[PDB]
């Protein structure tokens, strides 16, 4: 099964072949979800094993099978559970292109029911589906995903609240102007406020991050400033260790994507001090991660360097130290 930090690709190959053989059973045996759930858990190599196994899932035709039998009741949750853990970038594209409606609807009905594992699965699927495009975000809003996450914002489960915060951040980033207007109409800040004041640092971080991304839009700045949650940014960045907060979150995974960070870049140039503080904090985190993985040139491909320098120059010392440390971790 799963052991430790070694140089073994034989396990990648073994469990990929197991997965493809089980998937070939087309005309229950959803231990594929257990194997992938524990594959992502591998201490350091979990990213590689997970990506290779999800690619094996798509290539063996299993992704199409999941999207097909997710409108069948007896195989609904059993399949959606596995789909929440294999919504990689390529799989995300495949789903968005050849069956968004079914996946969105199964996530909605997973959140509608009282069983907590189902709600976790549904909120996670929605989170991952909000990381594609303005068009995809608009469509998911139309199909009722935003309503589901804003309803789950009232929950107690921690996994669900984390999925909800990450989903609202992803939507603030990938939505655009129209979708951010829609978010303000749905009173997104109202239900983000209960999350920003959470004790769990992940929920607070990503809720505040969605709020910061939202104040950057100069049309909704006031309504997002009525929340109150940006006044919780300065104590957080000044009391949290950028390297250690990375190790707890988004370090097992190789940080956020270059496109996620590209959406975040324009936050570095906002009117609000707290927005720039939090964006700088996040970039100082991602810079160290990317340096560990040798993908630092990303920050130049997204024209983040100009904004990082402009921020490292500005008077505000909270963001100046973070942006400067980020620039040194790149070159
Ligand atoms: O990136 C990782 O190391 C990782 C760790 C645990 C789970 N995953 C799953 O891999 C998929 C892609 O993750 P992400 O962050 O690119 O949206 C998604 O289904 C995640 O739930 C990914």
């Amino acid at each position: 099964a799963g052991s430790g930090q070694q140089e073994i690709e034989q396990t990648i190959n073994k469990y990929s072949n197991m997965l493809t053989s089980i998937v070939s059973s087309l005309q229950y045996l959803e231990k594929i979800n257990e194997v992938i759930r524990r594959a992502w858990a591998v201490p350091t190599h979990g990213h590689e094993l997970g990506y290779s196994l999800c690619n094996s899932l798509r290539q063996s035709g299993g992704l199409d099978l999941l999207m097909k039998n997710c409108v069948k009741p007896d195989l609904q949750f059993s399949s959606a559970q596995l789909l929440e853990q294999c919504l990689t970038t390529e799989n995300r594209k495949h789903v968005v292109d050849n069956g968004l409606d079914k996946v969105v609807n199964v996530a909605c009905v997973c959140t509608k029911n009282s069983n907590m594992e189902h709600s976790r699965v549904g909120t996670g699927i929605l989170e991952h589906l909000f990381k594609h495009s303005e068009g995809t975000c608009s469509d998911v809003i139309r199909l009722g995903g935003l309503d589901a996450v804003l309803f789950e914002c009232r929950t107690s489960d921690l996994e669900t609240l984390r999925h909800c915060a990450s989903a609202l951040a992803n939507l603030s980033l990938y939505g655009g102007a129209e979708n951010q207007e829609e978010m303000i109409l749905r009173k997104v800040p109202m239900w983000l406020f209960p999350l920003a004041f959470h004790n769990d640092d992940n929920i607070k971080y990503y809720a505040c991050l969605a709020i910061a991304v939202l104040v950057a839009n100069k049309e909704i700045e006031a309504e997002v400033l009525k929340s109150g949650c940006l006044d919780l940014v300065e104590p957080f960045v000044t009391s949290h260790d950028p390297s250690a907060f990375a190790r707890s979150n988004l370090a097992h995974a190789h940080g956020q994507s270059k496109h996620w960070l590209k959406r975040l870049v324009p936050v570095l140039s906002s009117n609000r001090e707290e927005a720039r503080n939090l964006a700088a904090f996040h970039f100082c985190m991602e810079a160290g991660i990317k340096r560990e993985q040798g993908n630092t040139d990303i920050f130049r491909e997204i024209n983040a360097i100009e904004a990082l320098k402009n921020v490292a120059s500005c008077p505000n010392a909270i963001a100046s130290k973070f942006a400067a440390q980020a620039l040194r971790l790149i070159g």
